[PDB]
Parts: C-alpha cells; structure tokens; sequence
C-alpha cells in the first residue's frame, strides 16, 4: 500500500508513527496500530530526521 | 500543458492547487479546479516542499 | 552571446531580467529590453532561485 | 549485530560511545563497554559529526 | 602558476583580484595587475561566490 | 601514519596545524612541528574549511 508523503509526516507529527525504514527516497513506515505502507521522499528533506527523532520514531537504514 | 515553475510557485501561494506529483525534476500538478499540467524544477529548491506543505499540498513522490 | 555570472546578477538585481532558462548550470536570459544572452552557474547557488523570484523574474527549467 | 539509528544517536547522547568508524552510510561502532555493532545512515544527517564531536566520540573515516 | 585556496582567498579579501574563472573546483584567477595563477577549491564552500560577489569581483563559469 | 578527523580537527583548533592538503576525503596534514600524516573526512563537513581558515591553516587542494 502507498501514501502520500504529506500526508506520512502528518500521521509523523500526529504521534501515529512507529517506525521508518528508510532505503534510499522509499520510507517503510509501520503506524503505531501496526498498520504497515510504503512512502517516497519527493525531494531532499534536511528536516525529515530530526522530525522523526523529535516525535520519538524508531528510524532504520539499510545496507 | 507546461507551466513556469515560478508561475506554478504562484499558484501554489494562490491555494489553486491540490497536489504535486514530483519525478526528479518533473512536477505533474493537479488543481483543485481538477486541471492539470507539467511544471519542471529549475534548480534544487530546499524551500520546496516546505512551500508545498504550508500551503496544504498534497505531495507526492515516484519510484 | 556570453555574460558573466556576476554581471548577471547585477542585472537581475537592477531589475533587467524578464526571464530564465536555467538549463543545468547554464541560464538563457532575456532582458527587459528583449536582449538575449547566455550565462553559466560558476558554483552551486542556493541564493538563485529566491533572487530570481523576489526580483519577479519569470523563470522556467527544462526537461 | 546491527543497530537502529535512532537507538545508536540515543546511546551517543548516553555517552555510551567510545568510536565511530563511518564507511558512507555504515557505522561500526564501539562502545565504552567494548562492544561492537553496526549501525546505517538512513539519510543524510549534517548533525551527525556536531553530535559525535560534542559528546567526546572519536571519529574515524575509511578509505 | 599555482597559488593556495586560503592565500586566493586572502587576496581575494584584499582587493588583488579582478576575475574569476572558475570550471569545476579549478578556478582560473586574473589580478588587478593583469596576473594569471590557477587555484583548486579543496572542498564544497558555500561562502565562495558570496566571498567573489561582496569584493566585487568578475565571476564566471565555463561550459 | 594515519590519525582520527576527531583528533585532527582538535590539532586544528590547538593551533598545532600548518597546512591541510584535502584530496576528496583525504587530507594531508602537516602539524607546526614538521610532523605529517593522513586523516579521512568521514562524513560531509561543512564547518571543515571556515574552521581551517579561521585558525590560519594553509589550505590547499588538489588537480
């Protein structure tokens, strides 16, 4: 399933995020209700990081 | 159709526009009027999604 | 024709420029008096684009 | 073993943390207690040397 | 000849340079007394064409 | 010999540093005291250059 990116940050900043496994611009994402998508970053977001520490995220890389 | 990034810019701060579907360079917008048309990023805009964002945008990005 | 970078500015800022095609690092650049130059990003500007914009230039990217 | 990067920049600011060795994105990292693990870089983060540098981690890079 | 980037941009700073010919991180420099040197840029600097710009120096790039 | 970029950028701030020959990631150090090594930039900083510059390093780059 796919969501908006807009929309990704305001279910981030409305407390309804988990976890973010990022793997280049695709963030999976896993909502609090365990509920799981897939999101693009649409451009280069400096802020997106310490948007997810500061509403507590667990954020993942990978290889 | 293709529109002027800074005249898309416009529109964008004119709430005439419901979302932005960002590949790359290539901005293809939706209106809430239902329009469409194709916008191209000129430069890198860091204050880009941050504009889209403020003004309710949907955004979204592409594999 | 070629312009410098600098010059450019200077007429973007004094309210000459009426357009940019910004193409990469390469600008094509009309005058308000329908001159039309070439001019070449000599380092990545992040105070370009805003210039371009709050001096009302219209400004276009290409594919 | 790997390690979330959220988890690692918490034990960072638990002065957990006595090396950072950063290859692109991966971290191997050694804490005070001698363990290892590796942790990912999952984008881009300009603090990431401010926040290693205050909190008295060595920092090293790779070929 | 070949002239360090700190010291370029000493005489930058004091008013020695008349243009800039930068093409990549290789910026080929014009004094106010007619001479030639060439100097590297050692790593990305943001401040640079600001540097150029605020001593009313000639800048330019190449294609 | 090989040095940590913590340990390296305390030396620059110690005032122990002459010279900085930045190749890519690699820098080539040269301390007051005629002693050379190597140190690699681990992550991209922007701080590196103003911080050399500030501390009267000659900073030089490479072809």
């Amino acid at each position: 399933r796919k969501v908006d990116y807009s929309t990704f940050l305001q279910e981030v900043n409305n407390d309804q995020v988990r976890e973010a496994r990022i793997n280049g611009r695709e963030i999976n994402v896993t909502k609090k209700d365990s509920n799981r998508y897939t999101t693009y970053i649409p451009v280069q977001d400096p802020k997106l990081l310490d948007n997810l520490l500061t509403k507590n995220v667990k954020v993942v890389g990978e290889p």
